[PDB]
């Protein structure tokens, strides 16, 4: 009786039971559902298997102080609402710069923004917008910064519950309602551990290095490892450059996938794209197709092809 045949007869017993990727081979390139958010990083949209976040899971993206995690999730709001979504805000840091959002194609005017007070008004308020069905994303700023009503007032029990019950009861609601919910965590080097159950994907968001090009410094160069995924196979993980002041950089996110996709060469430094030359180092041809979009547009179709959609 084969093992082959007797394995996937029970593996396939599991996803009916548990899910749809309760067991996934690392190896398979499956994709058979969508309605997913661009991460504006091409990179990370593959290292994620359907090109984005899926909508209507509750992700978290974590990662130390300045390593671009509100960076992607507003450019996760920004793809949600040019194309006809309804973003809401629940910050609880109160750090948002609209100048910098707007900068990246978020429709501030029309975004919503929730300031809670407590930590149950804020998951109240956030389970709630979620449930009007209006919503198409909502990230919340701070899991740590979502403090109990008391201790606010004044060990003796614990926050960490206050997230598995609005999680358990919010967790099914953006389930049937195609609302992609965004949590962002932060630096250790509490209610962490139920949103690390819940989460269909949680991303880790380090920064690598930073980005100088012979002044002070613009940005940096960031990571993220994918460490779980329901969606797609995990593991898998991508780099970008973020510019102080500009976000994510598409131009020369093409190039590091471009070449390493074999579409670009690179012979003295000198990158070109079959026959016509863009410059040496990257920072200059960076600065190439920041200009002419129609080389950058075919070199993005050729990219989109190679590779699951
Ligand atoms: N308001 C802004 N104006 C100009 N550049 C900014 C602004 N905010 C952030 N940046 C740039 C410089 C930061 O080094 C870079 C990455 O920061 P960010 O992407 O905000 O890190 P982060 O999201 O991991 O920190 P946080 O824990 O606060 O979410 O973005």
């Amino acid at each position: 009786p084969d093992r082959e045949k007797a394995l996937e007869l029970a593996m396939a017993q599991i996803d009916k039971n548990f899910g749809k990727g309760s067991v996934m081979r690392l190896g398979e390139e499956v994709r058979q559902p969508i309605s997913v958010i661009p991460t504006g990083s091409i990179s990370l949209d593959v290292a994620l298997g359907i090109g984005g976040l899926p909508r209507g899971r509750v992700i978290e993206i974590y990662g130390p102080e300045s390593s671009g995690k509100t960076t992607v999730a507003l450019h996760a709001v920004a793809n949600a609402q040019a194309a006809g979504g309804i973003a809401a805000f629940i910050d609880a840091e109160h750090a948002l710069d609209p100048e910098y959002a707007k900068k990246l194609g978020v429709d501030t005017d029309s975004l919503l923004v929730s300031q809670p007070d407590t930590g149950e008004q804020a998951l109240e308020i956030a389970d709630m917008l979620v449930r009007s069905g209006a919503l198409d994303i909502i990230v919340i700023d701070s899991v740590a910064a979502l403090v109990p009503r008391a201790e606010i007032e004044g060990h003796v029990g614990l926050q960490a519950r206050l997230m598995s019950q609005a999680l358990r009861k919010m967790t099914g609601a953006l389930n049937n309602s195609g609302t992609t919910a965004i949590f962002i965590n932060n630096l250790r080097e509490t209610g962490g551990k139920a949103l690390k159950f819940y989460a269909s994907v949680r991303l880790d968001v380090r920064r690598i290095e930073t980005l100088k090009d012979g002044t002070d410094a613009v940005g940096n160069r960031t990571r993220v490892k994918v460490v779980k995924n329901k969606v797609s196979p995990p593991f898998k993980q991508a780099e970008f450059d973020i510019l102080y002041g500009q976000g994510i950089s598409r131009e020369g996110s093409l190039i590091d996938m471009g070449v390493e996709h074999g579409f670009i060469r690179k012979s003295g430094s000198w990158f070109t794209y079959e026959g016509e030359q863009l410059g040496q180092g990257k920072e200059n041809a960076r600065k190439f197709l920041l200009e002419n979009t129609d080389v950058a547009n075919e070199i993005e179709k050729k990219i989109k092809e190679k590779l699951g959609i």
